[PDB]
């Protein structure tokens, strides 16, 4: 059954909450952003409004075949009236279309869900330093000190030199990255473009990333394997039996493959410098993990809610074992004490 933290009290919506069936007393259905496990549940049978971006809008209709007349996108920054209620929606800085929503009670009452986030000070120059928020729904992934990650310009910085020094050596060196979501673009973009490269991938990929708005993106993406040196693959097919198989596939094009895991956070971040990493490697494949983050750290989020001031927060990652309830509880009480409110 569906449960209280995708609802919003004193309305009729619910937020990230398609696999629970009809929702007893819910007249509108909010969508945050197009990963799997928000999403799970929708397809062309879908008879109710769904609210969220143009770009999730794009992907709905396109991808999971949700009919048109069902799907209602919304600007960003801008304030619009559902059944009733003023919404806003607000970049999360996390994959492509992805959003916060502000909801502004009848009765007074502001609420701000993040949906998936990444923290950043930016936000704190968008519609919320304009009014109180009482409560927050926290994406709360990474809310324990030990994740620390680097930027993610600085993580682009490493993965164009690393790739760029290795096909400057070795022109014949094929680079891969691993995919299997939305979200991480930067990633296969920067390494194509300091290559000269388009990134080369399969059709049902080209597709997904067509129904996101990128500029320039015609320039920078193919479905000609041949004509590209930086492919796209599954992520389950990054490891040195799956990456002996495709430089097979390539027919002596290449005798070299440098490829690169997006992970959210590995444990040697708690040692290692973004400098120090280094690579796996069997025979002529590397591959390097690198700790590429749509999610914010520990700090980032501390930053965001010590700046917010929330009355009260209530927690949506994380909420399944009470050991993790009572350590996040812990640190919005420390938040609290240490802030002031
Ligand atoms: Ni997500």
């Amino acid at each position: 059954t569906c449960p209280f933290y995708k609802k919003i009290p004193g309305t009729g919506f619910t937020v990230d909450a398609f696999q629970y069936g009809v929702v007893e007393g819910c007249t509108a259905y909010f969508l945050t952003h197009f990963h799997s496990d928000h999403y799970a549940g929708l397809s062309k049978h879908f008879t109710f409004p769904v609210y969220c971006s143009e770009i999730t809008g794009n992907l709905l209709k396109n991808k999971l075949h949700v009919q048109e007349q069902y799907i209602h996108p919304l600007p960003l920054d801008t304030e619009c009236i559902v059944n009733g209620v003023k919404v806003v929606l607000l970049d999360a800085n996390h994959c492509p279309g992805a959003v916060m929503i502000l909801f502004y009670l009848p009765n007074g009452t502001v609420i701000l869900h993040t949906g998936d986030f990444r923290a950043d000070p930016s936000m704190e120059r968008s519609l919320l330093a304009d009014q109180k928020v009482h409560m927050l729904y926290l994406d709360t992934t990474y809310c324990s000190p030990e994740y620390t990650f680097p930027s993610q310009q600085e993580v682009i910085r490493f993965a164009i030199n690393t790739a760029f020094e290795a096909v400057t050596l070795n022109p014949h060196a094929l680079v891969v990255c691993g995919t299997y979501s939305i979200g991480k673009e930067k990633v296969f973009l920067a390494i194509a473009d300091v290559l000269g490269s388009k990134v080369g991938m399969s059709q049902e990929k080209y597709k997904t990333l067509q129904c996101l708005n990128i500029p320039e993106i015609n320039s920078l993406i193919t479905t000609d394997m041949c004509s590209s040196l930086v492919h796209l693959l599954p992520m389950m097919q990054i490891n040195f039996k799956g990456l002996q198989s495709h430089l097979k596939k390539c027919g002596g094009k290449y005798n070299q493959i440098l490829a690169f895991r997006p992970t959210g956070w590995t444990h040697s971040n708690k040692f290692t410098r973004i400098a120090d990493v280094i690579p796996q490697t069997k025979g002529n494949i590397s591959i390097y993990g690198i700790p590429y983050s749509e999610h914010s750290s520990y700090l980032e989020m501390k930053r965001f809610v010590q700046w917010l001031k929330p009355q009260k927060i209530i927690p949506t990652v994380n909420v399944g074992t009470w050991k993790s309830r009572s350590t996040m509880e812990k640190y919005f009480r420390e938040w609290k004490l240490e802030a002031g409110y």
